[PDB]
C-alpha cells in the first residue's frame, strides 16, 4: 500500500513534468520561428529601405 | 487551436516576405538591363559623338 501509493504520486509527479516539457519544446521552437521571421524582416528593411550600397 | 492560428500567422508573414524577394529580384534584374542599356548609349555618344581618337 505504502509503495503503490507512493508510486502514485511519483508517476503524477513524471506526468507533470513530461507535459510542461513538452510545453517548453512547442514554445521553444516558436520563438526560433518568430526570431527569424525578425530576422528576415529586417534584411527587406535594409535592402528595400532607405538609401545606401 | 493556439498552434494553428500561430503557425497561420507565421504562414502569412512567410508569403509576405516571399512576394517582396520576387519583388526584388525583378527590379534587380530590370535595372542591370537599364545600367547595361546606359553602357552601351555611351559608348555610342563617344564613338558616335565629337572629335578625338
Ligand atoms: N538615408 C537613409 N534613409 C533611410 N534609412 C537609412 C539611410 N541610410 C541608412 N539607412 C539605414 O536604414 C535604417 C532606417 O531606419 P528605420 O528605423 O528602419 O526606418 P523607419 O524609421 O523609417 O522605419 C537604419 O537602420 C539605417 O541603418
Ligand atoms: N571636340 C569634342 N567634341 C565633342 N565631344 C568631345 C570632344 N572631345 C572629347 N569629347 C568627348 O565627348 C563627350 C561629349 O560630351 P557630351 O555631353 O556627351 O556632348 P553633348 O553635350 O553634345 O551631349 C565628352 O564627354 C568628351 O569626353
Amino acid at each position: 500500500a505504502q509503495q503503490r501509493t507512493m508510486s502514485e504520486n511519483l508517476r503524477r509527479n513524471l506526468a507533470a513534468l513530461e507535459a510542461k516539457i513538452s510545453e517548453a519544446k512547442t514554445k521553444k521552437n516558436m520563438l526560433q520561428a518568430r526570431a527569424k521571421a525578425a530576422k528576415a524582416n529586417a534584411e527587406l528593411q535594409q535592402t528595400l529601405g532607405g538609401l545606401g550600397t
